[PDB]
């Protein structure tokens, strides 16, 4: 059972090539959820790439009403059907010979259905759909043309289609969701099934944006400086070139200061570096950044550093990895920051977040880009971790505050450093008007990972 | 009541022989659980191991879509005609007669129907569809030839059939299941009943894979095997047993990639095949950590002797990751492997489902005499265990120790199933050519604790 | 209003007798819930032991499929209509004709009908079964004949049964359940009701084996030796007779040594005894045992030792207890071991599994059998129990492991002693390769119970 291609980012590889060749494709869903933009865009990609001749069996919709909505990504429909490559037809047994009439005049290659749900209100009844709805199949599968009909839905955890009998009939099912959990809404993917194929099974977090439908289903030696130098010496030569580093800590421990230090040494070497803050805005960052003696202002003169700060409740977390990859794609920094995880995971799913985590350090090391992410821990004074995903970070930069004699003092050690020596001392350090002074270890206290410490 | 063997990996053992002999079974679910697939496999495999007689009823598509879909297994039709071994009947008592024909036509044994709730969209009454299904199987009966009836399902969890009136009058009813968790999908298969005869109650995971189905159903030499480490051999006193498995848990960057890479090169140093399962790390990364300890990974694969199998736990379910062991050790054949890690793998997964996970890697590598070492790195750095050290037969426990403001690594073999272990915490370090275990802390008290004291 | 006895394991107990006489008994459930099997068995074991001449009215199964369903316990319904104590009437208001009439030919006694809701499909409209039921039980109690009338049912938690009007009419109302929980199907039968009778409220796990349903709703001074000298020592003369011993401790702490040991001592003293194991395998036991000096392959070789091992999640909870009681029966071991409960405890429901627990110990003491149960720990270094049913054991030889100058030595104390005196010190201990050597007790150091000790 050949595939064909939709030129659709996350469909070819969750179809594995796309879907059912000379077969029908069932794409079922509520309202909103993007059952009209794929049914275009199934149509758009292939007479734009293989040059295959699509006809759209338009229902309850003007064929100016489908053109003027594809504007919203540039698509010039209107040029599509001034060079006979797109067949709109406007809208019971007469309408296939139409269908099979047009398609002889365009070739057979890519048609879409939407929808055959709305033309089929005046029968009801269930077993009259399936009925009405083989023929339409069979009548399309005898002409041997990869065809998509749009289905509606009620519910986004149950029936699979209004009469639930269209799945049954259907060789593929493509399920098309909009779950709404803490009044915030998900737009995920899935293929129940695909007769005489394989597939990925489970739903995959997608977003529509600009360029439509977006689903989302080395390691050289090469070292880089942090900003610090005590840090770059507690880590042998620095952070690695292509790996991920994290700065776990309690509030107020000096992160920020880490991260600001990190990419200005990016700027210094004549290096791009994006900042994505989600605790604090631009104006704050400038001033703090500023105390420490860091020109973050000018940074951004030289077109090498680029600020986007946003709430982490703002957007959708399967929206936020978009904004990331989007920005990366223009910017094309050496180097990006993320302040940070905690934000991003607060009213979140433990899994949702897990595939977020997955996503940016997949795409940061795909690019080979060096990505700093800090993570504010609960307990000021410490367990571990909330949903513990320590163990996709290569290097673990842990602060911890230490308290010595009635003065609320801070420690920096290097937890962890994959495939790299490091300094395992617990050094003290103290903040400026310069940045970090990591100073010698505690070696006279005792339990200096439990807060408070002890005389030795 | 005489069983029929299906050659369904995990159903020969779920429904004790297979099916009812003369009997009609009923195989219920929703779209896309492997309806089809488990009909056709039943006429199949009964055809290609006995010299049986298999007549297929279809009723939604057509012989040719039936016969182009058993392709994605490699499974032809050279039985339908070129054989006179598989016969398809395309689509009230007039059917019945059609079955008994080619039934007594090629003196049949073997029957499949798909599907039975597509010939009533007229009914729209349970008790029509109740009164024309008992005449189907009373007739089947009447000619004793073991059938395997489709129906469909609207919820997972829901009435038995569509008009939940088939399962009374069905003498054996199988649920197969697609249950949907986590936006993860979970093929499960069970045999509700079995009028006459004893199976197993509950359901069981399966795959479908280019084989099929895939049912998972529900020695002890004193041989040693070296871990890759010299000391770690002498503190287990003789080395890691050979049929066993050892367990190292421990904080984020304790070393038990390190304990995994010595155990694999071991391996390959003996002549020996081992497989390599990472869910943390990728091949690249792997490969420069590896040489940074001063082991070449990729001259190991150079030599057929080691492979790596890198996949992120959360790509594919709990059950997939199992086929992809077993088949995968079924080719190369390692004499043993490593799990980096389960921890990766117990995330955003049920506790029954992990156990199930563990149960199997652990059985079929016990089961063929497979030495694995399975990795988990502990929650909370620096308590307990939330799971199963149990089912472990060897126990080395890495743990983090703080002195003198040093964050200092001890380890420790914590337990040595029907074996001599040292009971010491001795301190280790790690350099350019693996572990260096040292001396334990005699001078020091609550060592378990993470942060130890001056004794 | 007197009972009749049905001869069922179970219900003779949870009905006080059985159920009401020339009344009419309703037995609805699910399919697979055992409708028949109970139906037929109220026949035989009546027409088996009494003598009484009972009827079966079948409808959409025949009277050779229910005989031929019947021979799965080895029951011969042919001998039994081969002396006119067993009619099967092969299925409006002429159907109680003929049941009267068989009756009157077949001295009415026990009548069974399977099943009614199925000559019912062409009525529906909720009112009419009960007007038609109504007029069948009336019918029945007329001729006083103790009947048992089958009902479907389409869920475990819902109506009771498919019209719900069918218990309302039915004097006595019996549900049969299969209850699907984490993957696990559990059979559980209940009497709602019992019209001018006393019964057993709520639900009693059961199970069908090989001789059908099985539902499951002294104290001597004699002491028996665990096979440890030092352990009867501390015990003041060995473990009692007739009474439950728990082994509670952390993982490798030698739970499963102090079992091979009491195991060991049975077959030493000519003693029969079953080692129930569900964490490892006789390969492993065997190897593990004679590492320490006993000779299991040995033990059985003599019929004094039996290994039943099998996985805890492999059957039900209310399975596992049948397997153990049947292999007591056949066996008839002095003392048995179970190792262990942690593994039987392991994704079940903190009730079904105390259900258990007061099931082997009960059974264990009504047949005055010493059970050595094993129980592992989760915190190594330890809070209590997670169930804490450590009220049901006698005797309590819990292992804890003690950290001394970086050493994991191990220790062991006897915590509790019903009617018995027994030693409260904590003595250290060691494996080698004949068993354990209990040596002196911790006196120079302090919180021994907190994993971690202390310089005195
Ligand atoms: N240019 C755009 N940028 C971002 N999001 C857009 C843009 N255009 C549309 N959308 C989003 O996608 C939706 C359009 O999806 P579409 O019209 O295919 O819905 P549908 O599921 O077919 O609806 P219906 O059930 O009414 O037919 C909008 O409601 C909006 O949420
Ligand atoms: N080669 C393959 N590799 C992997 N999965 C496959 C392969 N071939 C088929 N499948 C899987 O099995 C499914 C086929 O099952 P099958 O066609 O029997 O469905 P069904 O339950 O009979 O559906 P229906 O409700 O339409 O009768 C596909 O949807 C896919 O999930
Ligand atoms: N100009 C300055 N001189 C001295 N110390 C400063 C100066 N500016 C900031 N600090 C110190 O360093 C800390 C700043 O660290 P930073 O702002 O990075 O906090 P953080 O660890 O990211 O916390 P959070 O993000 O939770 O607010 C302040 O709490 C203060 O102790
Ligand atoms: N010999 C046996 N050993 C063990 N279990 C058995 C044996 N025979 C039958 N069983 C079990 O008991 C069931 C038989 O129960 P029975 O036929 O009474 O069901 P029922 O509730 O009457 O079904 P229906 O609703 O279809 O009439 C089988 O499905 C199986 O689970
Ligand atoms: N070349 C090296 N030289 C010195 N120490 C090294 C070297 N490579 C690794 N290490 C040490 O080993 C640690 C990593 O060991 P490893 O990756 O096996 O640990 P892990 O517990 O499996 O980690 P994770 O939780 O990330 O999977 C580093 O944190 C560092 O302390
Ligand atoms: N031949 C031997 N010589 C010395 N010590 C041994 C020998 N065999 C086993 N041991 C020790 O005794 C322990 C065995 O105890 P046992 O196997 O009964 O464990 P357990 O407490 O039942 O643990 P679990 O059931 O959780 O695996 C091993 O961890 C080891 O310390
Ligand atoms: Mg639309
Ligand atoms: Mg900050
Ligand atoms: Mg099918
Ligand atoms: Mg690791
Ligand atoms: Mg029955
Ligand atoms: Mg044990």
């Amino acid at each position: 059972i050949a595939k064909m291609r939709t030129m659709i980012e996350g469909f070819d590889d969750i179809s594995h090539g796309g879907l059912p060749i000379g077969r029908s494709t069932l794409v079922s869903g509520t309202s909103g959820t993007g059952k009209t933009l794929f049914s275009i865009q199934f149509l758009y990609n292939g007479i734009i790439e293989f040059d295959e001749p699509g006809v759209f069996v338009t229902f309850e919709e003007t064929p100016q009403d489908i053109i003027k909505n594809a504007r919203s990504f540039g698509w010039d429909l209107a040029k599509l059907v001034d060079e006979g490559k797109l067949f709109i037809l406007d809208a019971l047994s007469a309408l296939i010979e139409r269908i099979n009439y047009a398609i002889q005049k365009y070739r057979a290659r890519r048609v879409s259905i939407d929808s055959v749900t709305s033309v089929f209100q005046q029968y009801d009844a269930s077993s009259v759909v399936r009925r009405e709805l083989f023929r339409l199949v069979a009548r399309l599968k005898q002409i041997g043309a990869t065809t998509v009909m749009t289905t509606e839905r009620i519910e986004e955890y149950g029936p699979i289609a209004r009469y639930g009998v269209e799945e049954f009939v259907s060789d593929n099912v493509v399920i098309l969701r909009n779950v709404l959990e803490g009044e915030r809404r998900r737009r995920t993917l899935e293929i129940l099934k695909l007769r005489g194929t394989s597939h990925m099974k489970g739903e995959y977090p997608f977003t529509i944006t600009d360029h439509g439908i977006n689903i989302f289903p080395r390691s050289s030696n090469v070292r880089v400086s942090s900003g610090v130098v005590r840090l770059d010496e507690m880590c042998g030569g620095g952070f690695f070139k292509d790996s991920i580093i994290l700065a776990t800590g309690a509030t107020g421990t000096g992160k920020t200061l880490l991260v600001s230090r990190f990419v200005e040494n990016a700027c210094a070497n004549k290096e791009r570096a994006i900042l994505f803050a989600y605790e604090e805005s631009r104006a704050q960052l400038l001033r703090n950044a500023y105390s420490w003696g860091m020109d973050f202002e000018e940074m951004e003169r030289q077109n090498l550093l680029k600020i986007v700060c946003a709430y982490p409740e703002s957007a959708g977390l399967e929206d936020h990895l978009q904004i990331i990859k989007s920005e990366i794609n223009d910017f094309k920094p050496a180097r990006i920051a993320i302040d940070s995880l905690s934000a991003l995971a607060r009213g979140v799913s433990n899994n949702a977040f897990r595939q977020f985590v997955i996503g940016v350090t997949g795409y940061a090391k795909q690019e080979e880009i060096t990505g700093l992410f800090t993570n504010t821990s609960d307990q000021f004074m410490h367990s571990i971790t909330d949903s513990h995903i320590c163990v996709i970070t290569d290097t673990i930069i842990l602060l911890q505050y230490v308290e010595i004699r009635g003065e609320m003092s801070r420690a920096i050690n290097v937890f962890k450093m994959r495939g790299s020596w490091h300094d395992k001392a617990i050094r003290e350090f103290m903040i400026s008007d310069k940045g970090p002074d990591i100073k010698d270890s505690f070696r006279n206290f005792e339990r200096i990972i439990s807060g408070s410490p002890t005389r030795i």
